[PDB]
């Protein structure tokens, strides 16, 4: 996963279909993650920026790379 | 995370839209944490003030820095 | 953590549902695992009686809040 | 939690409102627990006597000492 | 939970009515356990025989002795 | 567990009614294994071939010997 | 430990739904924590779109499996 690090990337949730999309300023093993100038996308639409946001591993699905 | 101890925060939680706003006291690796003059917000709207809370990481969704 | 809760007039809430034990916390360990005293059952906000001692469980915890002096 | 081995307690489970009734014969930190003379009471009406049953600490909820 | 070894037990689920009767082989502190001659019972009846099944804690309620 | 390697097994899930028949290839006390020649079996009726699967403890209720 | 399938095309079927993520395994651990490429989103056996490399948390998942080329 450090291979995100500074990345655009978008994590899933296991519930509802919601993906927060930031910049994966660090994270670990255990999965819990930071994302700087977080945005909330709920079926691919924007509901939102929070700013900064440290999430769960428990609540991820997946990670993905945000495209070019 | 402990880079926002003394910091304003939301502590969003799984279920419902619940969020807890608060100053952020203590926590530690285990995603637990204590909330001081902690305020419920439901969809965004305050439903009261609790006191001083302390939070089991579980129920926890993501954190998030509240606007200065 | 909690510790610092002990002997206070705590007020337990759970994950599901509305209630809220509230008692005096007797004793607890990282686990969030807590020993209760006088409990008092509340279902919104509403006294629905009062157990003993009860011994809670962290995981049914959402969170613990002081209960107002 | 070793203060009631021996005592008359509840065990209260998570789901449903199912409480079970007997004599704490042991217990370990895990709340993993022996209880003796099982009752299941349901809504508080008893459906019957158990023997010996060995519980799981997950399914529980809550424990009480019942009135002596 | 070893006092139950070669006994007639019965191992409900959390979950719906289920007990799964049988001889209790041998286990392990994670309740883990394993069954012989196991039958499913839902709402007390017999939905027949499975043989030797291997049983995970977490799916477990309680245990009980099965009345000699 | 591993007195059932090489045989023939049915992994029941905990959700639906769901059975993975196959060859119990290995595994390890987390109750986490490698099944060969899997069927997907839903209420009895197969439902298709996988091939090899492996297959995660947490979803599962039990293992059991197929017969024979 | 399932690293007899790094390289191989999988399929990762999730607990919940019946979606299966298709994929190449590039890398793995004991955990099933697992990174699939050229990762495919597949709902009841169609097509809902292509991810990138995706990186995968166990919990969400029920099984993996070669798929037969």
């Amino acid at each position: 996963l450090k291979g995100l690090v500074n990345h655009r990337v978008g994590v899933k949730l296991k519930f509802n279909s919601t993906e927060y999309r930031g910049t994966l300023v660090s994270t670990d093993n255990y999965f819990n993650l930071q994302l700087n100038e977080a945005e909330e996308f709920v079926a691919g639409v924007s509901h939102g920026t929070l700013g900064e946001i440290f999430i769960r591993c428990n609540n991820v699905l997946y990670i993905r790379e945000l495209p070019n």
